[PDB]
Order: structure tokens, then C-alpha cells, then sequence
């Protein structure tokens, strides 16, 4: 058959290192794409092929009620023991991370069907935008 | 509203890179973590809250057609721009990939119930086999 069409979930990736390795992709990037499951989507009509790849890489929980100072480890990250403890603040969640890091917090919040978060560490701001799925 | 409950999707992220740089993560790290999009779900009971959040690499799409050679720039791997060229032999399709490297394509095809990608630089050769989904 030449039809590919579908979503395919791989189950195995021999010698993906050697390709990489090949291409001179870096040490850093090998040594986290050797052991991703890859997914790939093809959308084929006729002799027109559109794919796209998808890998999951990371999962991290993290737990907490309002207001209780609790551990936290920041190990999808920069991997640091801070003590967190979240507020609300109005309407939005608020959370204080102390430690080695000045300046260092999170606030979260609802506006319809969108998720708002800023993320803080000394003078950086991230801003993350999430929608319901 | 303080119902942040739901399974939320990444739609933005500004400054993430500053907001690592701040943190102390190494270039290496930062150039592939903000190549990520995430998922976060949020389980809360009025002040309790139960969060898991899931990082996912998404690569470039692409849109090629059988028999025309066009200009690939591959992103999610060593960043180059080749000239990649389909066909169909039989009933796999074939990918010569010119550029910079000598030997570079893949072939791609359906083998009972599963799809098999052949990926070659030089003399190395990694092997996928997918299922479908």
C-alpha cells in the first residue's frame, strides 16, 4: 500500500544516536532526543504528504493547599529546594518561592476560557498563555 | 472566578528563555527547553490543589509532494537547509535529502500493519517502526 495516512506511535528508534551523531547534533540535544517516543501524524491526499512529529519529554506534579508553606523541588527546571507558599490575591493565585533566588514567584489566573501565567526570577518576566482544551 | 480546574494548552510563552537565563539554566538546555509546549492539569477542591503538568517537543510541519523538490530546513534536528526530493519506489517512498552532507535521505514505508522510516547520513542508518494509532 502507498497509503500512510494516520497518527503512528513509535516502538523502537535503533541507532538514532549515530544518525544524530552523523549530523553533528550536539551532546546536550542527543542525550535527550535518544529516548524520546516520537508521534507522527501524516495527512496524506493523493501524492501530497503534510506530517508533523511530536515527542512528550517531561512530567512533574506539584501539590499544595492555599496559604501551608510546603518543599518544592524544582527539578524540570533548574532543579533547587525552595520553600513555596501561594496566596490568592484578589482573584489570582500568587506564589512566593524562597530561596537562593531574589525575586523568585508565580501568579496564575482565569479569563473565560484562558489560563494566565507569569513567571518571575530576579528581573525576568515570562508570560504564559494556556486555553482549555 | 477561583475554578482554575481543567486540562489547559499552551498557546503562548514570552521570555521564557530570560526567565531560564535568570535561573542559571545552561544555553544548551535553554535552546532545546524552549522548543517545549505544555499541558497543565489542574485537579483543586476549594484552597486544594493538585497540578500535573507535561512538557511535549512539537516540530515544524511540513507539506512536500510527491516528485517536487523543495527546500527543507530541518529545525528540529541540525538546522540545515537541504534539497529534499520524494519519489515512490513501488511502494516505499524515498527521500534524497541534498545538502551539505553526502548520503543523507530515508525511506519510508508500510510493512504488515506498521510503518517503517529508514533514516541514513553517511554510513549510519537508524531504523523507526511506528504502530498505528
Amino acid at each position: 500500500t502507498r497509503d500512510q495516512n494516520g497518527t503512528w506511535e513509535m516502538e523502537s528508534n535503533e541507532n538514532f544516536e549515530g544518525y544524530m551523531k552523523a549530523l553533528d547534533i550536539d551532546f546536550a540535544t542527543r542525550k535527550i532526543a535518544v529516548r524520546l517516543t516520537q508521534t507522527k501524524v501524516i495527512d496524506q491526499d493523493g501524492d501530497n504528504f503534510k506530517t508533523k512529529t511530536t515527542s512528550t519529554f517531561r512530567n512533574w506534579d506539584v501539590d499544595f493547599t492555599v496559604g501551608v508553606e510546603f518543599d518544592e523541588y524544582t527539578k524540570s527546571l533548574d532543579n533547587r529546594h525552595v520553600k513555596a507558599l501561594v496566596t490568592w490575591e484578589g482573584d489570582v493565585l500568587v506564589c512566593v518561592q524562597k530561596g537562593e533566588k531574589e525575586n523568585r514567584g508565580w501568579k496564575q489566573w482565569i479569563e473565560g476560557d484562558k489560563l494566565y501565567l507569569e513567571l518571575t526570577c530576579g528581573d525576568q518576566v515570562c508570560r504564559q498563555v494556556f486555553k482549555k482544551k
